[PDB]
Parts: C-alpha cells; sequence; structure tokens
C-alpha cells in the first residue's frame, strides 16, 4: 500500500516548510494528510499565506497509522504545536511505536516541548539552537539534515528540499528519491 | 514607500513556485497580492495543496500598478495562465511601463502564448523548452536564473530560491537581497 504522511499544520507555520515537504512527498507517491492543529479551517502561515488542510487533526488521527510525522518551523508555528496536548500524545505514539518522527527548522523544540526522542541527534535553525540544546537532552549535529533513528531534523527553509528528499528516502527508498528529485532542476 | 508584487494564482499553479516566492518576496518587505485568476476561492494546485488567495485577479488587476508580475508554473497552471485574456492585458501592460515580469517553469511559456518580450534570453523548466522556443522568439539560457532587461525567468521548483532572490534584487537592491538570503540557511558559496 502506499506509505502515508501526516504534516502538523498550525497558525505561524512556515508556509515554504509546510509546502515543499508535502509537494515533494506527494510526488513520490506518498499519501499526505496536511492537518489543521485548530480543525478543518484555512491556516495563516509565517508570511501570510493562508493554506486549506485536508483534514483536522482531529479527523487525522483517527486515519493512520502514519509512516511519517512531520513538524514544519515557523516561530508561531513551533510555539503553537509545542503547547498542543494532541500533539503531544501523537508524537508519543509515534515514538513508541517506532514510527518516523520529522522536525524541521524550529519545529524541533516541539519535540523538545513534549519531550520527545531525548538523548537523539538532532539539527535545528542555529538561531534555535540554544532553546533545543536547554537541558542537554540531545546531541547537536550541523549537518543540514540529520537522522538519528527515527528523528529526523533539518535547519531551515533552504534545507527544505534536503529533509523532504531523506524523508522520501526513509520510506520509499533512495531510487524514488531520485526519480522524485530529477525534475526539480535542484543545483 | 513598499515595491509590490502582483503573484497570479491559477488552478494547477506549482505550489511550491507559488509559495516561496511570495515568501521570500514579504521577507524583502515587499507588498505581494496573491491573485486568484478564477476570483477569490480558493485554488488547488498541482500537487493539491490548497493556497486561499488574498484577492481575486479582476480586483488586483484594479489595484495597480505593480513593480513585478510573478507567474508561477505548474503544467496545468501555465495552460491557464496561457488562455487568459486578463493576463494577456496584464502583461501587455506591465511590459509597456516598462516594469518587471518574472516567470518560473512552465510560466514562460505564457510569454510565448501572450507574445510579450520577444527577443529576450530566458530559460524554462528543460521540459518546457521545446514548447517556449517553437518559433524561434527568444534565445535559450540554461542558467538557473535569467534577467534580460526586464524580463525574468528560471527553472523550475528546485530553482525557486534563486528566482526569489533575484526579484528582490532588482526590487529592492543587493543589500536587502543579502538581509533575506542570511536567515533561509540556503547553501553556503562554498
Amino acid at each position: 500500500a502506499s506509505k502515508r504522511a501526516l504534516v502538523i499544520l498550525a497558525k505561524g507555520a512556515e508556509e515554504m516548510e509546510t509546502v515543499i515537504p508535502v509537494d515533494v512527498m506527494r510526488r513520490a507517491g506518498i499519501k499526505v494528510t496536511v492537518a489543521g492543529l485548530a480543525g478543518k479551517d484555512p491556516v495563516q502561515c509565517s508570511r501570510d499565506v493562508v493554506i486549506c488542510p485536508d483534514a483536522s487533526l482531529e479527523d487525522a488521527k483517527k486515519e493512520g497509522p502514519y509512516d511519517v510525522v512531520v513538524l514544519p518551523g515557523g516561530n508561531l508555528g513551533a510555539q503553537n504545536l509545542s503547547e498542543s496536548a494532541a500533539v503531544k500524545e501523537i508524537l508519543k505514539e509515534q515514538e513508541n511505536r517506532k514510527g518516523l518522527i520529522a522536525a524541521i527548522c524550529a519545529g524541533p523544540t516541539a519535540l523538545l516541548a513534549h519531550e520527545i526522542g531525548f538523548g537523539s541527534k538532532v539539527t535545528t535553525h542555529p538561531l534555535a539552537k540554544d532553546k533545543m540544546m536547554n537541558g542537554g537532552h540531545y546531541t547537536y549535529s550541523e549537518n543540514r539534515v540529520e537522522k538519528d533513528g527515527l528523528i529526523l531534523t533539518s535547519r531551515g527553509p533552504g534545507t527544505s528540499f534536503e529533509f523532504a528528499l531523506a524523508i522520501v528516502e526513509a520510506l520509499n527508498g533512495k531510487e524514488v528519491a531520485a526519480q522524485v528529485k530529477a525534475p526539480l532542476v535542484l543545483k
């Protein structure tokens, strides 16, 4: 069957960090569900792009399991993910069942907030490093994409293609990632 | 006063080629209007991301002028742009007032369709090259972003950041473009 991705879309999400992985994963044949943290209502992103989610998180939760749960960044987006009990429940479940969790830019700070993946090697945006490392619950990495077991992290809007392709590779293999990447006209 | 950008959003637009330039231009302090070709309703893009436009094109066309008009790609998106008389009028008026026109991926084939900027060095997505240069109305460039006068073109989702930063440099200067670039964590120069 198709692999499945859940992308949790909160108010203030960075729209490039949301759209690049959704689009790239769908190019790979992954069934992606863009789930509104606050319900099915359109979501205002960090630079005011308004994206209409496929479903509420509430509804998407009862439609899994997902091969990957993806947390976009955005200062406000990440704060909102970090404050949600529903997100906590979803990530705890994914981690417990040995499913992939992928977070980009400020997104990984929601992993910290929800006590997810402690002991893992992670990266973040350089501006998020200090918040992420508060408590020494992770080992920090400067890699543009970092994968430590089932915790996959990345640094910024400009690493979003790399992040998304790393997810495709994890789920579908190198050859699929290659087929997807070719037409993207990446450097 | 701030510069203004009109981004014309059609059903089937490539959502990365739409969102990257909107976001990057807004980072630069450009006032960007995402204008829906069909009206004010949300627009389904090529990989099913649904974007709510700020305004209809019919409306935004009345809030001119714009410092840049931006045509995203996407096969179906570019086809809808190519088939619109409203888009033709906008592009004709922009070229006539010596304003920038910026088109990415299959988006430049809309310039061909509307007879815009013939004689320009342009680039497109590799799979759009043949259609763009049928009739010999342009010179082709393999550069990831090309700028020939007021015709600025680029190749694909993977060149969207460079495309958007070129628009920023053309409108707001190299200093602002470098300011906007710094926090993106794009690749270094080496």
